[PDB]
């Protein structure tokens, strides 16, 4: 089975760019990530820095998760990220996303020995 800590970097780490790319980065990228495979997953980011940097966010700032959990943590540092929005026209399985980059803190829940983020809660 993929493990949560597994399903959190393949769903939003992508170390080798800097920034969103192009207009076809969210249409490739969530295409490549198995994020279209049941159906369009509406709305995903992904962090671009590296895995010790995102992975060091669980011992920063605690924050309440929007489901009410205590276990979320918000980088005292902004971070590129990449926000896909599935457009309208989008229709399965024909997947398609408008791209936008930007640089705001990110909030993730972390869980586990070591402790390592599990999922992306929100970005601010
Ligand atoms: N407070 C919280 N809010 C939301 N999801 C949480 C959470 N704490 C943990 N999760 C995890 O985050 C995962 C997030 O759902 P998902 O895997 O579809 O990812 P994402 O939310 O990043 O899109 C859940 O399977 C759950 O896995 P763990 O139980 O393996 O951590």
């Amino acid at each position: 089975k993929e493990t949560a800590a597994a399903k959190f970097e393949r769903q939003h780490m992508d170390s080798s760019t800097s920034a969103a790319s192009s207009s076809n980065y969210c249409n490739q990228m969530m295409k490549s990530r198995n994020l279209t495979k049941d159906r369009c997953k509406p709305v995903n980011t992904f962090v671009h820095e590296s895995l010790a940097d995102v992975q060091a966010v669980c011992s920063q700032k605690n924050v309440a998760c929007k489901n009410g959990q205590t276990n979320c943590y918000q980088s005292y540092s902004t971070m590129s990220i990449t926000d896909c929005r599935e457009t309208g026209s989008s229709k399965y399985p024909n997947c398609a996303y408008k791209t936008t980059q930007a640089n705001k803190h990110i909030i993730v829940a972390c869980e586990g020995n070591p402790y390592v983020p599990v999922h992306f809660d929100a970005s601010v």
